């Protein structure tokens, strides 16, 4: 995870529909 690398990158991706 590295503090917030994976937490912000998964939450933001899925919401923007896998970041279209």
């Amino acid at each position: 995870e590295v503090l917030y690398l994976k937490p912000l990158a998964g939450v933001y991706r899925s919401l923007k529909k896998q970041l279209e």
